[PDB]
């Protein structure tokens, strides 16, 4: 069978707290007043989700309300307890409400406002200091959220919301985050296709918090190469496909190898060979200004097959990529 592994870092915060803390199922919801909430517009459309504009009538407050279709109440209350747990957190978004429709009986969870711009807009007015600045706002989320024994697991652009005029950072979405115990099997359809890490395309589910540090590579890569995805897989076979393109086959067999990983028949017809590629072949004319020795030292640290030689969200803060911050 596959060979076990264990997170390098918090591997027993969770074996050490009581059960009220990570058991979800039994946590008990409790809805605020939807009559507290005025819709004021739509600003976008998830998976399972629709999300508006509103304002608290009680305070004057603009606040974002997140409909969520219940396909899953189980889900649903992972979500609120993890929100519930990192409420505070350095650049966590915040839960201000959970409120429910009477009609038709749909949950909806309530946040506070973010004035976002989509990172297309953003990167024009974006500097090398700033995707410094920014990244260690990601990075102290995610050493919080690890810290609180939590896997976010579909870290991407569209889960950060960037306030970039009060320099203000908020990691969302965390309807896919789950509390990490040692040993424990996860599902490995999680994240999204171009940030989902080896281990899930491998098949290997034992995986931990280094998980969210490969998608963090991911966004760094995009953007000091401003490649965006820089991983553009069509399936989730051809993802791996694409990452060995880069990385190289050599150490992609060493990792299978290392873990025991039975990989999939179809990977012999897709996979191929390739070199493993130097990190200066993607720097160019228009993205050179946010590329540094530092920054694709940085890189090649996130974006390792082994999830285990990966740096941590603690490892990565002392990086000096970061000593200007
Ligand atoms: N606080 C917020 N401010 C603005 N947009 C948000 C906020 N929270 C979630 N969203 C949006 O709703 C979705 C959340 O999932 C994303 O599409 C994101 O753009
Ligand atoms: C600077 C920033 C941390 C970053 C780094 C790498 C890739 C993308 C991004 C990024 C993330 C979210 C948003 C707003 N939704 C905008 C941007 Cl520019």
């Amino acid at each position: 069978g596959p060979v076990p592994s264990r997170a390098r870092v918090y591997t027993d915060v969770n074996t050490h707290r009581p059960s009220e803390y990570w058991d979800y199922e039994s946590h008990v919801v409790e809805w605020g007043n939807q009559d507290d909430y005025q819709l004021v517009r739509k600003l976008g459309r998830g998976k399972y989700s629709e999300v508006f504009e509103a304002i608290n009538i009680t305070n004057n407050e603009k606040v974002v309300v997140k409909i969520l279709k219940p396909v899953k109440k189980k889900k649903i209350k992972r979500e609120i307890k993890i929100l519930e747990n990192l409420r505070g957190g350095p650049n966590i978004i915040t839960l201000a409400d959970i409120v429910k429709d009477p009609v038709s009986r749909t949950p909806a969870l309530v946040f506070e406002h973010v004035n976002n711009t989509d990172f297309k807009q953003l990167y024009q007015t974006l500097t090398d200091y700033d995707i410094r600045f920014y990244m260690y706002e990601i990075l102290k989320a995610l050493d919080y959220c690890h810290s609180m024994g939590i896997m976010h697991r579909d870290v991407k652009p569209h889960n950060v919301m960037i306030d970039h005029e009060h320099r203000k950072l908020r990691l969302i979405d965390w309807g896919l985050a789950e509390f990490y115990h040692p040993g424990q099997e996860y599902n490995v359809r999680v994240a999204s296709r171009y940030f989902k890490g080896p281990e899930l395309l491998v098949d290997y589910q034992m995986y931990d918090y280094s998980l969210d540090m490969w998608s963090l590579g991911c966004m760094l890569a995009s953007m000091i190469f401003r490649k965006e995805p820089f991983f553009h897989g069509h399936d989730n076979y051809d993802q791996l496909v694409r990452i060995a393109k880069v990385l190289g086959t050599e150490d992609l067999y060493d990792y299978i190898d290392k873990y025991n990983i039975e990989l999939d028949p179809r990977f012999n017809d897709i996979l191929g060979r390739h070199s493993r590629k130097r990190w200066e072949r993607f720097v160019h004319s228009e993205n050179q200004h946010l590329v540094s020795p530092e920054a694709l030292d940085f890189l090649d640290k996130l974006l390792r097959y082994d999830h285990q030689s990966r740096l941590t969200a603690r490892e990565a803060m002392e990086h000096p990529y970061f000593y200007t911050v």
